[PDB]
């Protein structure tokens, strides 16, 4: 008498870290082995990892990937042969959404800080983005699902209605660059916006790069409306 497991769908959004743990024990016998992948493909998709320790999908997708992807979660045994021989599957979906679909009220600006890497997400595993996601805690203070890391667009470095801004370790820019930024408050100025000496000085003397591994072009805050 097989039983079946049914995982519910989820959702993502292009910048932000997804996680979901999976349901290996309710899925797996002791002695299977557990498969996570793209519907159909031996690979999950390019902006996901399995962490089979602790049983955890986790991504950070790109705008690229923006829409659903089936995911299956398989049980195998070896034959005595060596062959995989299949034991169950269950497959759900996560949907991407757009950038913008993720407090302050409406239409209020948003106060942001934004971190300026030199680095290429595209070229970045999903474990790398996440890994650089969790080193910046020390600096951002926010929990890993409240910063956003997107590529730099129409190459430029620089965002001219910041009205603070400061300095990263690098003199040459050699990739595309990526934006990691997290929100500060709602319709802030200088004068309310919260102490900053923890990302600005590290950033200017390379201690942010060293902790990151990527270098730091510089930051900035400023206030936009979503």
């Amino acid at each position: 008498v097989p039983t079946v497991v049914g995982i519910p769908d989820g959702t993502a959004v292009v910048g932000r870290s997804f996680r979901v743990t999976i349901p290996t024990d309710l899925i797996a016998s002791s002695g299977d082995i557990i498969k996570v992948s793209a519907a159909g493909k031996e690979a999950l998709p390019s902006w996901l990892h399995w962490d089979s320790q602790s049983h955890t999908l986790e991504g950070l997708p790109l705008d690229t990937d923006k829409g659903v992807h089936y995911i299956s979660v398989s049980a195998t045994r070896l034959g005595a042969n060596g062959s995989h021989i299949p034991q169950t599957s269950s497959v759900f979906s996560i949907e991407v959404y757009p950038e913008d679909h993720s407090a302050c009220a409406a239409d209020e600006p948003v106060t942001v800080l934004t971190v300026i890497l030199d680095a290429d997400l595209t070229k970045m595993t999903p474990k790398q983005r996440i890994d650089l996601l969790h080193r910046m805690r020390s600096f951002s203070e926010v929990e890993l699902h409240n910063m956003k890391l997107v590529p730099v667009v129409n190459n430029r470095l620089f965002d001219m209605s910041a009205f603070m801004a400061g300095p990263g370790n690098a003199k040459k820019v050699v990739e595309n660059g990526a934006l990691l930024s997290w929100k500060l408050g709602c319709s802030l100025n200088q004068n309310s916006v919260p102490d900053i000496h923890g990302v600005e000085a590290p950033a200017r003397e390379g201690a942010m790069s060293a902790q990151l591994g990527y270098p730091v072009v510089g930051w900035h805050i400023a206030n936009k409306k979503p």
